[PDB]
């Protein structure tokens, strides 16, 4: 079982049903469960990473690619007036599943501050 | 930059320089939304996130790794968020990338 058996894990091995936007060989764009903006979806890595603050150096262009997948899925989605990318860490930040994942948050007005 | 983080860049207006390497600039924003409340861009200009290039992604991977040691260096042990902003929905104050690291207090939900 490549992935963890976080639920994150599991939904990229398809054992948990998602609402699955864009896969590749690096990572997976689904939506949220619990969504907080009229559109909120997910985009994490097939490499499991527990948390932001453990990710390694080479990490880096994966961790980019979840970026650069979050933008085109939004635009894809047709979120043209904008959206909000987040990574949380740690208890501070709210994190509930410990693989690493960027939200993306759109259709509606973002306010300051951000949580 | 036309832009003031374009000033920063280029040393031309003052801020609190966390870090800098040959590609990015870290420094503590203006208006902090929490105890700590720092900033990671990109040296080059890239106007916001809809409009990165491809072959950006190690540089957009670059300001995440490069926050996430400024993190640590800046005692954040309990946690923090990141935040990028694109466009008026998501609330992007300045066109140039930019990655906020906050933390120092409970992060709530929703994120705005
Ligand atoms: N599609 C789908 N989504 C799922 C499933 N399980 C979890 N999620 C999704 O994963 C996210 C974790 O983000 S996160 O920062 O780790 N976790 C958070 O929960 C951050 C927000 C938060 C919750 N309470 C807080 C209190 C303070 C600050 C922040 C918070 C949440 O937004 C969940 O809704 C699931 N199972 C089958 C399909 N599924």
């Amino acid at each position: 079982r490549p992935g963890g058996d976080t639920i994150f894990g599991k939904i990229i091995r398809k054992e948990i049903p998602a609402k699955i936007i864009f896969e590749d060989d690096r990572c997976l764009a689904f939506h949220d469960i619990s969504p907080q903006a009229p559109t909120h979806f997910l985009v994490i890595p097939k490499k499991h990473i527990s948390q932001i603050s453990v990710a390694e150096d080479d990490d880096e262009s994966l961790l980019g690619h979840l970026m650069i997948v979050g933008k085109k899925c939004a635009a894809d989605l047709g979120l043209n007036k904008g959206y909000r990318m987040v990574v949380n860490e740690g208890s501070d930040g709210g994190q509930s599943v410990y693989h690493v994942h960027l939200h993306v948050l759109g259709g509606r007005q973002m306010h300051w501050p951000p949580g």
